[PDB]
């Protein structure tokens, strides 16, 4: 319960896609393989691509936004060191480098009496 976003909602559930949301992948900025990741500038592109934002700005806020919501999170590389989730703040680059992955905190179903999918 409690939804404070409204839009944002919106934003995540895009996002949630594949097709018309966002597209996460290894860059491999300095180390790691980082397999779920979007660069700064692909999210704040995107938020604009999806009319969420009028300039990176209006989008580096939305992501900034969503990391808060517990949509996203701040990677290694660029977009790292002080982070802090207390406040909306716009703690977020728009850059390649600067990466984010979505936070596994939050609401996302499974398998709790249904139909399951197949493993291998």
């Amino acid at each position: 319960g409690s939804s404070g976003s409204s839009g944002l909602h919106r934003i995540v559930d895009k996002m949630h896609d594949t097709s018309t949301g966002i597209r996460p992948s290894p860059n491999m900025e300095q180390g790691s393989t980082y397999k779920k990741t979007f660069l700064g500038s692909s999210l704040v592109d995107w938020l604009i691509s999806s009319n969420f934002a009028a300039s990176r700005l209006e989008a580096v806020t939305l992501a900034s936004m969503l990391m808060e919501e517990n949509f996203l999170r701040p990677v290694g590389v660029r977009s790292m060191g002080a982070i802090r989730s207390g406040d909306l703040a716009e703690q977020f680059l728009d850059d390649s480098t600067a990466l984010y992955t979505f936070a596994e905190s939050y609401k996302k179903k499974v398998s709790s009496k249904e139909s399951g999918p197949s493993s291998g």
